[PDB]
């Protein structure tokens, strides 16, 4: 009855990722495939990094990871938390923020998206 | 010139962070103090791992990091672009997303805190 | 058809709202029934004001309305789009900033949380 | 003594508001003139409706509040707490969201940008 984040995921856009071993230091890396963009850009699988919060032992943890697109100048990050739901079933349920690339300071305010994933194993 | 991410810096709420050598991929760690908390626990240096979007070498490009706290079973995600300022200084704008632990995937709604920093080379 | 705001709504949550007549500059007053909060205060029926956006007269219109709580010191602020959804039901798709109240201005840092609500018909 | 939102207002990218008397149900409105857009539509000055919270006596209430575009299809909201410094300069600290109009709910996603402002007397 630990949630762990390693395997593969799918949220309810159709992205799926894949997360590998957390090591001795709560960090791990993965892979990113959204089943969403915005740009003639094609979508291209991406790494991701990231940790767990290991504070307590908690059977639910925390986490983050930052998304480094490889086809976008834009930069995503997603924090949530990994649940055990009401049918023994494992949930990760985050928020983002997308930000994108402005070319002045001055256009700062525009930048930053933000929303919901909920993932489930795949 | 080209902004870059590493060194150390201090944010408009007085925390500290250094971030390393970015490597090839555009991956960093580093470490992170934060000046204020909520918590009874005493504020402890925490990792920080991350990236910095590397799709057309920007001069100004976009990142992200996960801070994996050390004293508190949440974690917070930083997204962001490096510009240089008016006055020729680097300068990292950012936003957070603060992830809180929550015991019951029922309280998921309240969990999930947002907020900016603007970040200085110290 | 156009979707239209006025009518009775529940959310993801379980929450209840009830949204007036749209008058024609877009202004709408309701009510809002939380099913959920984490004060040991008592959930009361709380005032809603609020606008539907009329530029171009959009059948699936944006708008935002405030929530000022009869039994809180917090304010909540929920901005969105009407859809007709893929089966032909109205569906507001929104999100929303908590704004708590905190003592000090020193403290403003952790005093706004965000989250998403999908609201259907009553 | 008691913060007050009524009067003349500007904001960090130089946008200008203007709130009017606050009845006793904590209700007021407003004005709008940003100083920044993102398309060739001429600004216009844009109403604004919300309310503030002063359950219990408080002297920093929160609030928040709709601005109604008048050249976008767009919806902002913003909501924060009024605070008097200790020179009985009032500022409002606030965040926002910025919900843009999609033409299918399949993009839904990406059409709500986060920010924050900082409000001082005019
Ligand atoms: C993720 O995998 C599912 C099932 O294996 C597949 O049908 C879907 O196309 C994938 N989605 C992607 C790559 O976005
Ligand atoms: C950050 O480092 C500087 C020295 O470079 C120090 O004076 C300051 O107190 C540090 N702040 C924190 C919050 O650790
Ligand atoms: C919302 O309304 C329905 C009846 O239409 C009722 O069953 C439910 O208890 C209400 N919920 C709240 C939180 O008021
Ligand atoms: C807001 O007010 C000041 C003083 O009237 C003025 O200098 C500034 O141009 C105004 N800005 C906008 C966006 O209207």
């Amino acid at each position: 009855r630990k949630c762990s984040l390693t395997g593969k995921w799918t949220n309810d856009l159709g992205s799926n990722m894949t997360i590998g071993a957390v090591n001795s230091r709560g960090e791990f890396t993965g892979t990113y495939t959204t089943a969403v963009t915005a740009t003639s850009n094609e979508i291209k699988e991406s790494p991701l990094h990231g940790t767990q919060n290991t504070i307590n032992k908690r059977t639910q943890p925390t986490f983050g990871f930052t998304v480094n697109w490889k086809f976008s100048e834009s930069t995503t990050v997603f924090t949530g938390q990994c649940f055990i739901d009401r049918n023994g079933k494992e949930v990760l349920k985050t928020m983002w923020l997308l930000r994108s690339s402005v070319n002045d300071i001055g256009d700062d305010w525009k930048a930053t998206r933000v929303g919901i994933n909920i993932f489930t194993r795949l």
